[PDB]
């Protein structure tokens, strides 16, 4: 996928019988559940900036976040590509609070929300229940409708 691409981490903090997701309070997205994470910025890696935005989003720290999968997202009429940097985590440090950019809550793994996130998470969001890795593409027409998407699974994140 040619074209300058912006880097993004997400972050889903997967227990054995839950998963932590917030509800995006403001910006691009705001209405859906979805993992933490943002843009990464200048000076930090991108774990460093999917750790970041995990505290600021949900005050949560951990011990280790775990490389999951990649996905590229364009949006039609979007000069940038967003390029997606998926973790798993099992080691957080406290009990996630709301802050102005997420509201977080846990759900059951067989009542995750699907019809209420991004509609490429009811494509991926099972491999990552079954601990596999995964390089995805998805192109979007506005926020609800992907007109092309590519999915496997990898070795190698
Ligand atoms: C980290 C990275 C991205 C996002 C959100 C909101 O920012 C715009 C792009 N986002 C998404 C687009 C497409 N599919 C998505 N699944 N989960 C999130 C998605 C939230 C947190």
């Amino acid at each position: 996928h040619m074209g300058a691409s912006r880097l993004y981490t997400l972050v889903l903090v997967l227990q054995p019988q839950r998963v932590l997701l917030g509800m995006k309070k403001r910006g691009f997205g705001a209405g859906r559940w979805n993992g933490f994470g943002g843009k990464v910025q200048e000076g930090e890696t991108i774990e460093d900036g999917a750790r970041r935005e995990l505290q600021e989003e949900s005050g949560l720290t951990v011990d280790a976040l775990h490389k999951v999968g990649q996905i590229v997202f364009e949006f039609v009429g979007e000069p940038e590509l967003m390029d997606v940097h998926v973790f798993c985590t099992d080691s957080i440090q406290g009990t996630p609070v709301e802050s102005d950019e997420m509201r977080p809550c846990w759900f059951q793994l067989d009542q995750i929300p699907f019809k209420d996130m991004w509609p490429d998470d009811s494509y991926w969001f099972p491999l990552l229940l079954q601990k596999k890795k995964f390089h995805g593409y998805f192109k979007f027409q506005g926020q609800d409708t992907i007109l092309d998407y590519t999915l496997r699974e990898v070795d190698t994140v």
